């Protein structure tokens, strides 16, 4: 007898658990790096935050690059934008001038906290009708941080009512959806072995996004000028007013704005939803953070961004929730520039690179009970200041690719969360039923829709 030919072995069952999560499961047994090849594509896995910052700091020009994907040119009009742009000219100065954008939001009136808070006021007077009320908040909230964006990029904002919300949200949900059935990493091409219509649809939510999108910018050409510059259009057609010319084409522009648009919606929102689910699962820290709420911050005013040094519980459990749900688990997919090396093997010019941010934030020689929500462990044991528990903690990235939105992403949950707890007892809805903890792997890490029992304190009616 005689063992089989083999064509063909993967180490786990496709579309079987998380596939961040069974990317380190096999660290046990192959160890922190080990590669997997599809055909004639090659794609390392790392593991371990040694290597991962090998890739992304001290070599991370060699890594910096973007695998194409077929989903992936349809979203970004084929590898416009910044997220999912290879590495080049084109990448280079999109992402150079949206981060320069962001420096037009650091003081004076247009602050970033000044634009944050005032959409939040209004989603507090909007939740606040729904006293007594059991609600989904992904809406109202998905609204707030809409405005936010749309703010910085256009110096605009939606009225409460405005049917465009609706049709952002619907392309939004429809492009997600479709751009990946889980994870962006995918061990077998199934788009390209079975019949389908993902592409088709893909194709039909992408045309109306470029369509309001085309739109706007169309008619911000009438009101754009050189005198002028307070977002991020401006900055873009002001660099293209001094122009590569060829690499600021509206096509460019656009997708640059989609980017943008859309990652200060998703990301935002998807981490409110799960912190507030964390809280609804350990009402021991919602308690105290009440707590330190009333005491350092009161009633007598909003909570600013200056409260940050006050509201440390609250900073930490947000550290935490970008730990334990982390908004991408493998960051995007990298890919190498030229021909390199991770850890002292080789690694050829082309291959994607995966970063398992999972198994770093749950590597057990790094963090204390990693599976288990624990605020505290970002504090001393006095509860007095913010500490960095282990270097194997990277929510946002580094090196050439890391997120540029960072700034505002902190500012927005710490915002929204204290303006929340200030003001609105947050409980299990009536028929006691909690969200589930367990996530949707997509392009961002989603938590399971769910409901949460909104009413005003009544120490907040009192100070009134
Ligand atoms: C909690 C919220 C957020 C987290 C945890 C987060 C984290 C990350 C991560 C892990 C990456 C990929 C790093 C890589 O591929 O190596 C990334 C990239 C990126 N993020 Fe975020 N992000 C957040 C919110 C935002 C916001 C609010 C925006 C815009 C306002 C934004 C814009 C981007 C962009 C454009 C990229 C692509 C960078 C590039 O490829 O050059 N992100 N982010
Ligand atoms: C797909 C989506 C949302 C849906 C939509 O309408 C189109 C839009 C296109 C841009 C996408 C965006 C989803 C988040 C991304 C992928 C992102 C990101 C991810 C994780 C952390 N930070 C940022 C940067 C690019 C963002």
């Amino acid at each position: 007898l005689l063992s089989l030919p083999l064509v063909g072995s993967l180490p786990f069952l496709p579309r079987h658990g998380h596939m961040h999560n069974n990317f380190f499961k096999l660290q046990k047994k192959y160890g922190p790096i080990y590669s997997v090849r599809m055909g004639t594509k090659t794609t390392v896995i790392v593991g371990h935050h040694q290597l991962a910052k090998e890739v992304l700091i001290k070599k991370g020009k060699d890594f910096s690059g973007r695998p194409q994907m077929a989903t992936l040119d349809i979203a970004s009009n084929n590898r416009k934008g910044i997220a999912f742009a290879d590495s080049g000219a084109h990448w280079q100065l999109h992402r150079r001038l949206a981060m320069a954008t962001f420096a037009l939001f650091k003081d004076g009136d247009q602050k970033l906290e000044k634009i944050i808070c005032q959409e939040i006021s209004t989603l507090c007077d909007m939740l606040a009708t729904h006293n007594g009320q059991s609600i989904d908040i992904s809406f109202p909230v998905f609204v707030a941080v809409t405005n936010v964006i749309s703010l910085i990029c256009f110096n605009t904002s939606y009225k409460n009512g405005d049917p465009e919300l609706n049709v952002i949200q619907n392309y939004n949900e429809g492009i997600i959806d479709n751009l990946s059935k889980d994870s962006l990493v995918d061990l077998v091409p199934w788009l390209k072995i079975f019949p389908n219509k993902t592409l088709e649809k893909l194709k039909s939510h992408v045309k109306i996004r470029n369509d309001l999108l085309n739109k706007i910018l169309e008619n911000y050409k009438e009101k754009f000028r050189s005198d002028s510059i307070t977002n991020m259009l401006d900055t873009l057609m002001q660099a293209k007013m001094n122009s590569d010319s060829e690499l600021l084409s509206d096509n460019h522009i656009l997708t640059t704005i989609g980017d943008i648009f859309g990652a200060g919606v998703e990301t935002t929102t998807s981490v409110v939803k799960w912190t507030l689910a964390f809280l609804l699962h350990n009402p021991q820290v919602k308690k105290k953070l009440y707590e330190e709420i009333d005491q350092n911050v009161g009633f007598s005013r909003t909570p600013t961004i200056s409260d940050r040094n006050r509201l440390l519980l609250l900073e930490a459990t947000i550290r935490e929730v970008l730990r334990l749900r982390p908004v991408a688990p493998m960051l995007i997919p990298h890919k190498a520039n030229v021909d390199s090396s991770i850890g002292e093997f080789a690694v050829d010019k082309g291959t994607e690179v995966i970063i398992n941010l999972w198994a770093l934030h749950h590597n057990e020689k790094e963090w204390h009970q990693p599976d288990q929500f624990m605020p505290e462990r970002f504090l001393n044991p006095a509860g007095t200041q913010l500490i960095s528990p282990s270097v194997s903690y990277l929510p946002f990235g580094a090196g050439p690719r890391s997120c540029i939105g960072e700034i505002l992403a902190r500012q927005e949950l710490f915002l929204i969360m204290a303006w929340l707890l200030q003001r609105f007892d947050l409980e299990v809805p009536d028929d006691g039923q909690l969200p589930s903890l367990e996530g949707i792997p997509k392009v961002v890490f989603l938590i399971d829709s769910f409901k949460v029992k909104i009413k005003v304190r009544q120490a907040w009616r009192e100070a009134q």
